[PDB]
């Protein structure tokens, strides 16, 4: 499923996203438009290392879901990486709230860093009502 701007906004605000670990809503959003294009079933094979990047947050599978074909592969998450491709985005969510538990926080993803840190991202959350 594709969403809205503004549906993925107040579905991401009902979830607990806004403010986890310090990321405000504004920022979860700049991370999936450029992660997937608000798109949950978005896929992303890397040649290099053999993993797959799933969902609308593109999550790795080395290290948060179990694809069974990654090398040397771990499960932080404990999900099959097939939960991150449903319409429903609970999984994906909890998947991503695992992610920024750690350190490195939001700057986990590169795409991040790149398109969303130190920037205006106002834009993303702009007249949808959260």
């Amino acid at each position: 499923k594709v969403f809205e701007r503004c549906e993925l906004a107040r579905t991401l605000k009902r979830l607990g996203m806004d403010g986890y670990r310090g990321i405000s809503l504004a920022n979860w959003m700049c991370l999936a438009k450029w992660e997937s294009g608000y798109n949950t079933r978005a896929t992303n094979y890397n040649a290099g290392d053999r993993s797959t990047d799933y969902g609308i947050f593109q999550i790795n599978s080395r290290y948060w879901c179990n694809d069974g074909k990654t090398p040397g592969a771990v499960n932080a998450a404990h999900l099959s990486c097939s939960a991150l491709l449903q319409d429903n985005i609970a999984d994906a969510v909890a998947a991503a709230k695992r992610v920024v538990r750690d350190p490195q926080g939001i700057r986990a993803w590169v795409a991040w860093r790149n398109r969303c840190q130190n920037r205006d991202v106002r834009q993303y959350v702009q007249g949808c009502g959260v």
